[PDB]
């Protein structure tokens, strides 16, 4: 590559990685949205808030393809595996799920920071930093306030509290 | 001083101890609000609520400032004891030790305005009068109302009627 | 902590600290400010100058429990040891005294930056470079700026040179 | 009168008085005005800062006559001493001239005041806190601040000092 600069195989490798985690984060999150859209689900705010997620997922991986061609590297796609669940329970358990999403593309991203650190990728780290990290800290309190939330009022009575929090809460 | 006239040593002692009752009423609403925005606790509406009080109570302590300087006094400032709780349970238990406050903030007013009238201060008197008594019977009648809403719904089921309170009374 | 990822409880407890100092750095500059408002100090630009900084390290302190509770942190606080003099001396006295301030500041946000770097957070290590370490080099140039003008001017002539410099160089 | 009622002849008496202080406040003020108006003084600044305390005066007497009117009280004047000076020295002169005046209003007004409390007049006690007492406390502190800085830079180098003020501080 003419272009090419301080930018290791094996950042490349694990950017186009991280792509792939990205693309099936949003697809489960498409998955989600569409589960709570079903008529027998039928929570409209809890559906909009996973659509939303996909939308953002999407991004995150485009933002990591630009970046991967801004350095010279060479985007790699591979297989996107299924959602791991076809029916996704209540709004806690998909809550719950959500979180332990967003906390494994959290750690492929300290892991990359850490890669590229180990590197000596100063580029590489910015990015990460500038448009990643502080997201997914922002989106993880966020969802851990929802569950915290969702668990107050669904302890209480469990249809009426998924009602008013997907009604008092979500968008 | 050139400017000090009718201003009692006795008045400037007890402003300067007013000032530190509401330095620390501010930093206990510090703490409140940032308790309030635990992902664990995640009640916006209260985190909110106190953290305005914080604010409120700060800029009550900067008027006490700049009157002690208007009269010629001089500021003297002591540390600022902790906040008496690091955890401050549930809405009600918060509203509780709010009131408890601010009720002790009051009873200070009180006394700074009778010690005042013995002194024969009236622009003391006055000052009191007009920036801060009504201001905390103001704030003490909306406390009380918050807590009867409050044990109204936690009476009824505790989880949802905190979310409830939180989402339809709290801004 | 149902968020908490990759936050040490060094880093826990070394943002409570930090907490703490700019606190107290916000509690050292209300003094200042009022001590200027004096009638027989009576600068209003030096008054106003400080009581700017007790709000921008308020707002650091606040920035930095927001930062805490979206890492899955707890806050806890301790008494704010009141400012170091009751009486400020002249502007230069005043000066050099923020500059210590100020660097003591700094210096904690560097140890800061190490810790985090040596616990392999890059999340905070971003968050201090951000909004907290270009702003302290901003400030500490800016009051060496003033600094070097107010003794060039108090050399000259001292009241009159103090004077000069809170109407012309001062807000 | 149809409309007295608890208004003594003491206040009534003492209203009168202070309408006379007043008027003879003002009447110094217009001196002072127009003596820094002189070709040989020619200090703009402070002579508008006087002629505006002229009208200031002036508007306070005018408001105690409306009060005299609304309690049923008969408004009395007396002959207007002349200014106790017909040159006014230098800036500083002419401001502790000023404060020296003002702290005499003050007492007058704390006078009245104490009156109207052992006359159990409170209509009257709220007039003067409301329109008065602060007023006079805040124009002190103003002189007190001034005189802090003419005497800053009048030691420094008199004419220059004096020259500075007025441009720099004075309207």
């Amino acid at each position: 590559s003419q272009i090419r600069q301080n930018y290791s195989t094996e950042v490349e490798a694990a950017v186009n990685r991280l792509v792939n985690l990205y693309l099936r984060a949003s697809y489960t999150y498409l998955s989600l949205g569409f589960y709570f859209d079903r008529d027998d689900v039928a929570l409209e705010g809890v559906c909009h808030f996973f659509r939303q997620l996909a939308q953002q997922k999407r991004q995150g991986a485009e933002r990591l393809l630009k970046m991967q061609n801004q350095r010279g590297g060479r985007a790699l796609f591979q297989d996107l595996q299924k959602p791991s669940q076809d029916e996704w329970g209540t709004t806690p358990d998909a809550m719950k799920a959500a979180i332990v999403l967003e906390k494994s593309l959290n750690q492929a991203l300290l892991d990359l920071h850490a890669l590229g650190s180990a590197q000596a990728d100063p580029h590489l780290c910015d990015f990460l930093e500038s448009h990643f990290l502080d997201e997914e800290v922002k989106l993880i309190k966020k969802m851990g306030d929802h569950l915290t939330n969702i668990q107050r009022l669904v302890g209480s009575q469990a249809g009426l509290g998924e009602y008013l929090f997907e009604r008092l809460t979500l968008k």
